[PDB]
């Protein structure tokens, strides 16, 4: 059909069919007569997989050959998402897969729509870690993802009478025709236990036992015929646990819950134990996995020539701890020497600076769980410690605030103290927010090393995120420049020249009323509901979060709604806003703002003299498969974090190269994409973080906003009179409270600025020619955002090996 | 290599290796070079289960379309064990794959050895109803067989210091290519709750919801191209079960603990509620299966004429009242007219009448957890204690005697009453059996209804006990009779006329010491241990159970050392006693009988005056794989239980196809195997079941018999004195206490003549000529026992259908 999507070959398209046919057959053991949908799905996911196979087996061989640098990926969370399309895409089968599927009498997007999602992950970091696997695949690295095969992975969102509900994410259950396991590879891991300090040292003895059953998933490059692992470890209890009989066997569950499923926190720490052991589970396995890599190529000098491994934030901290466990306790190396290994090979990746996100594990957690981690964690301290005291003598209370031990109530040990420290590369996702972890979290840190300290701009992979989710602008984009694009976003640039050309104007905006089109049609298929289409489509998908502030959103839409109310019969552009996320289970607030979100609706939705000028959808169950829909659509991207708060964000970078305007604060990575598409080219507003801190210095006092603005005063007050909720007139107290009197945020301070800003985004709206200009010239210039940058930016100064864009024999 | 192994084809061979290396590449994922013995037999297994697809697929769709009877056969307990081997012995594919490997430079029997056992059974009950499954699909019936997939099925045993160890069975570790799931056919199963009475009918409200998941596994008819299927269900909880949040998800193990894992209880009732569950669970998912396939064929007056359910023992006793419930409250069908159905629907097979074997259960459990079946049940006895009223005016006793509810400290619901009552048929598994069923614990219900009753002795295959495992005797009888007689046993009766024949002689001797001698191998190389393979070889394996009456063969065992050790240099035939069986892991005695056993090897194996004239061997782990290996090995079969204990017995009908000859009581099974093959080819001794009622009627006293037996006396002095066990004088003091005290089973009753017929064993054994002639006799009229008999007989005499042994087109 499209020429971005590959040839279908006579041959090609003949063999697949037969393959199908073959995997109906003797797969699936059925035949066309009972065969139902998802049969179809399958037999087409195990054709596509098995062109995998032979590039899988190959691609492993040469690493073995060839020897290369390793790189280690270590994360507790993958957003993967669907992977029968994308494979199609990397693989250039698309077209014939499509066609073959046609020829069979099936429709394959049909099908496609049956793959449940791999959510192995819960928002911005877990995406993060998907997109670079695909990078690191398509830029020849040989870089293995490890991480945990969560049985259940992010919860299923329901909305029931406006409220979210949670249900569990039994993804597993038709089975995962990508997976491989690997029985063979089994390895144990310790918990609990003691340490005993022998002749020649310290043993961990008496400890619980778990086996680490690795999956491996295949990740395959863009059209390079390179396929990476992703190696995923699953819980497993030894068979002798526990060995009444009935009761042993029943309580094997207890070891087999470490990888049951996803705690569902976004950009928040929750200390439970449970947590934990995943913490050190993914580690433990992972590291003996490494190392018996390299002792297949004694000479552990060479360890940090042969490895490299990335933490992705501080969730696989104790990879630190466990390696210098592994060197000194069992492999006799000394103290020294092994650190000088464990720094020369660990590299550390912060995402956040929100206080309640930061990792700090209490003393007495570890002793118990860990108790050799513990005693190794306070010998590196004490090192470390006296490594500041000589840089800088005298100074008692920088000694405490860089200490790995936190005093206290509780003692805990500051899980990114100890990244730092054990750490040759700490970088941050975004300039600003690199900047600001210099400036005031890991200030001391990097007055003591400031060679260590690196940033590494989040990006995202052209393939899933355009090609593959909207292949129409693709297209379009090829018809002019080529295909080389997909794979060198850089040259998105070329389009510039055709700012001006009356053909590609036509083209741009006809590619994103298609995609309006057919999302609009889906919201009335699988929810049912109407909405218009020559509307603007203002949306802000992202997990619920205070600090998000999809609640100032909130407020300009009520604004609308009021204004609409106050001078019906006047002209105001059409607007379909669109808010969509999860919050986690125990995040009350955020519960609180779904539960506003859709009230707000209930009333907007239904005013007959707000005709179609105005709706408010509240957008279930968002997640990477929805992303892929949605975001094409989108004309509007909402990222209104609160400036400071937003590491990077990557869904940004997403609205940018799928032709959506940007609406948005300072925070970020927006603070680049401005800078790159230029600020005439990017709708921002509200304060910069000097600004923020200037306020919190004076002291931010919510009431004088509310004083001085009339149309915030009416919003605040419809919301405590009940306005939103008739039969329950104070349900949102507790939001007008929080607003009023302790918001962390500073909602009100942007509201002002955000709704003039609003006004102008909807008057550019009014001249489709210039708005789609605009368009084409933040698409020309999301080419810095390709994760395949990122990537290249951290194989070279970081992890110390060359990409490479050369094909492997097919 | 051997002609009833297959012919070895040219197209055939070729086409086996090229798919062998498609599922090693595609499949598997893996190449000539890092492949392990596992991965080859992997490769090899699903090589040939994709020629079972084919025949599986058309079996199905045939019954679809000519609509037959259904036969459903349901069990909690398939003791399955490998089904590589007999998959390729049934598909004539042996020979071909052997070669085929051979080609490949592979040795297909060591391939085989790498499979698990399907060990979903705990003996005689669960190896029946696998024989039975291979039997139904040889003789061509419709028939289903319907159980639990336990993930955990009887426990490997381990000996540690001479005592029992039990570890969990995870034969699914590396996954299991014969099963194919089918979540698409996921049922919903009711727990709890409480009936509401409404004004029409009863409903069962406010209960709790477990899925019942199908995986669906091929059972091939011997060479006739049919292939039926074993449905075994998995517990899963719904998606919004217990739907803080991550506790939610972990507490869904409690719903899957269902089918988590098997009892090992042999003989024995335990009343917990989890095995009710299972009962239920069983049950309920079945029996909708059954109702959709008959609809999808409302006039429930054909159902029986439609469908057959075959409840092996009372464990699925459920499917009459749950039939009922259905019938009654789904479907509207008035009672009568309901039990009407049920009848004609169901039959029974009772394999015990051991007192503690039977399953009474408490009215307050099934109370809580089956409200509406209690009910249910209440009414079936009422109605059914009227007709008994109405039959023996006045006999209140028989009232109570009869009664399905048993009165005393707790309620409880006698099952078998219910199961008799509400079934058209009834039967015992061996003539005399099925007669003291009629004498004793059924007498009221024979007198009632004689027409129920019936007997229908057991059988075994031939395909897996002969072929299969005894591949050179079926190839020496195969060169003189032809090879029909694999499935038309009777035929075995021809070798009459070869008893005189000197060379048929020497070839049966040949087979019988070359499976000795591989067996002997085998003992060294996986548990190190030397035996003389020109000694007898004596076995007696089989679950450890005080009924069994190892005891008695301890006894003997003793007496051989005790005579040695007196005349040193007096001649006696060398023997190797083997005893092999688990223990139920809360069946004290039984584990102590297993101490006792290692302990005589220790003391006599290691005793320089024997020397290799008497060797005490444990068999470890005894299942069926092990069984398939030492029966073709056995010159004695020891089936020595108490007269009127064992009901009939399997494992003598192995013993007896297998070339051994048999010393046991006229019990069970032994009784018609005698008679068969003459008493004079037999070794039969001990009390008949009349002389054991004198004994009680008298009082046993084992007293009399220490009294009056010197070397039984001197038996019992070395037991208790600590000869036996060293450092632990009174390590034996419970079983010596119990053999004096209260012995159930008359152990020193049969001692006399147990030990005299012992003795005219070993003569004939002195003489090669008529020992061998003596097994001829044995061998050729084993014919009666194969389950092709049994099978017919139930179909003609229970399910009203026709057995077929015409071939369906491949
Ligand atoms: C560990 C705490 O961080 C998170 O939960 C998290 O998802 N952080 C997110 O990581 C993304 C990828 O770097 C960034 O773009 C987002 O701004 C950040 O909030
Ligand atoms: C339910 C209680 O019965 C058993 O546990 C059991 O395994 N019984 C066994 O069933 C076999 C097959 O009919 C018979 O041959 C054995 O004699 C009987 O003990
Ligand atoms: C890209 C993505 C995210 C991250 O979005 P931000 O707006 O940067 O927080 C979260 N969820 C999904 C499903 C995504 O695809
Ligand atoms: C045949 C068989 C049985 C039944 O043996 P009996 O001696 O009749 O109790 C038990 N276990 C296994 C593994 C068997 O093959």
């Amino acid at each position: 059909q499209i020429s971005v999507r590959g040839l279908a070959g006579v041959e090609n398209v003949t063999e697949l069919k037969k393959n199908f046919n073959r995997h109906l057959h003797f797969t699936l053991v059925k035949d066309r007569n009972v065969a139902t949908p998802r049969d179809y799905y399958f037999a087409l996911a195990h054709t596509v997989r098995d062109h995998l196979v032979g590039r899988w087996i190959r691609t492993q061989q040469h690493y073995y050959e060839k020897d290369p640098k390793r790189i280690y990926y270590l994360s507790l969370e993958f957003y993967m998402g669907r992977t029968l399309q994308n494979t199609m895409v990397n693989l250039a089968l698309e077209n014939a897969c499509d066609e073959a599927t046609y020829q069979l009498g099936l429709d394959m997007e049909e099908l496609e729509e049956i793959e449940e999602d791999a959510g192995l992950g819960n928002g911005g970091l877990g995406r993060l870690a998907a997109c670079f696997l695909d990078s690191m695949a398509t830029l020849g690295l040989a870089a293995y993802g490890y991480g945990i095969r969560y049985e259940f992975g992010i919860f299923n969102q329901k909305i029931c009478g406006g409220w979210q509900m949670e249900e569990a994410d039994d993804w597993l259950r038709y089975g995962n025709p990508w997976e491989k396991a690997r029985p063979e590879f089994t390895l144990p891991v310790h918990f609990y236990g003691r340490v005993e300090h022998t002749s020649q040292g310290a043993k961990w003895v008496d400890t619980q036992v778990v086996l680490a059953m690795p999956y491996d998933t295949p990740v395959p490059g863009y059209r390079n015929n390179v396929v990476n692992t992703m190696r995923l470890w699953s819980a497993k209890a030894p068979n002798d646990f526990n060995l009444g009989y009935i009761q042993a066997v029943l309580d094997r569950n207890l070891a087999e819950n470490i990888s049951r499923v996803l705690y569902p926190n976004d950009n928040f720490f929750e200390g439970k134990e449970l947590r934990l052991k995943q913490e050190y589970f993914v580690v433990a396995a992972t590291l003996q996995d490494i190392i018996r890599r390299f002792k297949s190529s004694t000479n552990f000098d060479a360890f940090p020539d042969k490895v490299a491994i990335q933490l992705n934030d501080t969730h696989p901290s104790l990879a630190i701890p466990e390696l210098m466990r592994v060197l000194v306790d069992l492999e006799r190396l000394d103290w020294d020497k092994a650190w000088e290994v464990t720094v020369k090979t660990c590299a550390y990746t912060n995402h956040t600076v929100l206080p309640e996100a930061l990792e700090r594990w209490p003393v007495h957690l570890l002793e118990t769980l860990l108790p050799r981690h513990l005693q190794i964690i306070y010998e590196i301290n004490q090192r470390f410690l006296n490594r500041v005291a000589a840089a800088f003598p005298g100074d008692v209370d920088r000694l405490r605030r860089m200490s790995l031990v936190e005093e206290g109530a509780v003692k805990r040990i500051n899980m990114a103290h100890l990244c730092i420290a054990g750490s040759h590369a700490v970088n941050g996702v975004a300039r600003i927010h690199s900047e600001i972890l210099k400036k005031t979290i890991f200030k001391d840190f990097y007055e003591l090393e400031p060679h260590k300290f690196q940033n590494k701009t989040n990006g995202i992979t052209p393939r899933r995120w355009l090609v593959l989710c909207n292949p129409g602008l693709a297209e379009i984009i090829a018809e002019r420049i080529g295909e080389e694009y997909i794979s060198d976003l850089d040259q998105l640039r070329k389009l510039l020249s055709y700012v001006d050309d009356e053909a590609f104007i036509r083209d741009v905006a006809k590619v994103k009323q298609e995609n309006k089109l057919k999302f609009a049609a889906y919201l009335e298929r699988e929810y049912k509901v109407h909405i218009n289409p020559n509307s603007l489509f203002d949306v802000q998908v992202k997990r619920i979060h205070e600090y998000k502030r999809q609640l100032l959103n909130c407020l300009h839409v009520i604004t609308l709604y009021n204004r609409i109310k106050k001078e019906p019969n006047k002209f105001v552009v059409p607007r379909t806003v669109m808010i969509g996320g999860k919050a986690a289970p125990g995040y009350h607030m955020a519960k609180m703002i779904i539960k506003l979100i859709t009230a707000i609706g209930d009333v907007v939705n239904h005013d007959p003299v707000v005709g179609d000028r105005l709706r408010v959808i509240f957008l279930e169950n968002y997640r990477v498969s929805l992303a892929e829909k949605v975001i094409p659509a989108a004309d509007l991207s909402e990222q209104i974090s609160t400036a400071g708060t937003e590491a990077s964000g990557t869904g940004n970078m997403k609205f940018m190269l799928n032709g959506a305007l940007t609406i948005g604060t300072m925070d970020g990575a927006n603070v680049e994409m401005a800078e790159e598409a230029g600020e005439e080219n990017f709708f921002i507003f509200g304060m910069r973080v000097e600004d923020v801190d200037r306020l919190d210095q004076r002291g931010y006092n919510a009431q004088e906003y509310y004083d001085r603005i009339p149309e915030l005063r009416q919003i605040i007050e419809q919301l405590s009179s009940g306005f939103f909720s008739p039969k329950q007139p104070d349900l949102f107290k507790d939001i007008v409270n929080m607003l009023m009197h302790h918001d962390r945020f500073k909602v009100f301070a942007d509201y002002e600025e955000y709704v003039k800003c609003q006004e102008r985004v909807s008057a550019l709206y009014k001249n489709p020619r210039e708005w789609t200009r605009m368009v084409i010239r933040n698409i020309a210039t999301s080419g810095k955002f390709s994760s395949d940058r990122t990537i290249a930016q951290y194989a070279r100064e970081i992890w110390g090996v060359e990409p490479s864009r050369q094909r492997l024999p097919a």
